[PDB]
């Protein structure tokens, strides 16, 4: 069929919403399993699948048909799928990260490459050669934390608590780069009784501050009580996206998923390297090599989208995907691209037709639409998102 819907993976990681996909979309859930990351793409690890026919692989379907399915210009430039579009359903706070950028992705792959590491190992951190774009986009409000704060709004956020460690009064002695970077470092290192102290201090404030960010200290605070990453909202933006908001999320810049949901289109494999609020282990030297110790304005930290005709894109500075939003009207539009896509309805409910095949979304519903199956036209209610390939 020229039109394929979906058969998507949920991930029921314990990070999980138990309710989030079912409420919003009506998933299935009579377990009540925890359902983290609902899955649209060919990932090796778990291929979205079609039907028509038995279920196949998308995955295997591409792989047997690169150009038609792809178009020339991904099959040629990636040689496959380039982008893996989730949907997140963050219901504890997730882990602060960093994703190394293009040089040090190439030396941390090749060193793990060296070294023996089975790609799908725990310990592997670097996953591909190369540094790529992520894109989140809020479904419900959003909380997140996203890149250095200005200086000075760092200075006056770090004052209440500063005598927690050295490092902070070192730092407010000269707000700059370097002792920005010192401080990140020490509050990762702390041990013991030092940490203990820290993190004594910081809840005594927790008691007579109020508002923002404190309060998503205190959040964060009840699943992991014993972090240094609990000081972490002092140093990042903390940001609450409102629905139809999106960040990008840049090289060798922590951030932190903290609750809400949200779209993410991303690569298949990516590069992580942790920053806290995580029982794992860090490697400091490395993560704070591969951290930009710059601020970000928060006037910065949206993307800002382009609206042209019933179509919202969402600008991405890099070749490997694209993304935009979709009003759909009782009119037929056109949604053409000269690459896969897949579709989604946010909301309402769409129609996809092609010459006599019609299919319908429903909210949390998707379809894959091969190259050579462009255009499609698009009927109904509300909002449908596509991720696709720009080149
Ligand atoms: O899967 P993506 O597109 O890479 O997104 C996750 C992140 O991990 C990285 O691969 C690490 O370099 C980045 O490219 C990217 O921002
Ligand atoms: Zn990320």
């Amino acid at each position: 069929a020229s039109m394929q819907k979906l058969i998507n993976s949920v991930q029921n990681y314990a990070w999980g919403s138990k309710t989030a996909l079912t409420e919003l979309y009506g998933i299935a859930n009579p377990q009540q399993q925890p359902m983290a990351e609902l899955w649209m793409g060919a990932h090796p690890k778990s291929s979205s699948r079609i039907t028509n026919g038995e279920t196949v692989s998308l995955r295997d379907a591409i792989e047997k048909n690169k150009t038609a399915m792809l178009g020339e210009a991904v099959a040629n430039r990636f040689g496959e799928l380039p982008f893996l579009f989730k949907v997140l359903c963050a219901a504890q706070p997730l882990s602060i990260q960093v994703h190394p950028n293009k040089r040090n992705s190439e030396i941390g792959f090749a060193k793990e490459n060296a070294a023996g590491i089975p790609m799908d190992a725990a310990e592997r951190n670097y996953k591909d050669p190369n540094h790529k774009p992520e894109l989140v986009f809020a479904l419900t409000p959003f909380l997140a934390m996203n890149a250095f704060r200005e200086f000075s709004d760092i200075v006056s956020l770090l004052q209440p608590v500063a005598g927690a460690h050295s490092a902070i009064a070192h730092f407010l002695q000269v707000p700059n780069a370097e002792r920005l970077s010192q401080l990140f470092a020490s509050l990762l290192n702390m041990q013991g009784e030092e940490k203990s102290r820290a993190l004594a201090v910081l809840k005594a404030a927790l008691n007579s501050q109020q508002g923002e960010p404190w309060q998503t200290i205190r959040v964060i605070s009840e699943y992991y009580p014993d972090d240094s990453g609990l000081f972490s909202p002092l140093l990042l933006n903390v940001v609450k996206l409102n629905p139809g908001e999106a960040m990008f999320l840049f090289a060798e810049t922590p951030h932190a998923y903290l609750q809400g949901v949200a779209l993410e289109v991303m690569a298949n494999s990516d590069n992580v390297l942790r920053a806290g609020l995580t029982p794992k282990y860090i490697d400091i030297p490395e993560l704070v090599a591969n951290v930009k110790f710059e601020p970000k304005p928060a006037g910065e930290l949206l993307t800002a989208p382009v609206k042209s005709g019933a179509e919202l894109d969402f600008p991405i500075p890099v070749d490997d995907f694209a993304f935009s939003l979709h009003d759909l009207a009782l009119q037929e539009t056109s949604i053409g691209q000269h690459s896969a896509a897949i579709l989604f309805c946010v909301e309402g409910e769409a129609v996809l037709r092609k010459d006599e095949q019609r299919l319908v979304l429903k909210p949390g519903e998707s379809a894959f639409i091969g190259a050579d199956e462009s255009p499609v036209n698009a009927s109904g209610t509300g909002r449908l998102a596509r991720v696709y390939n720009k080149l």
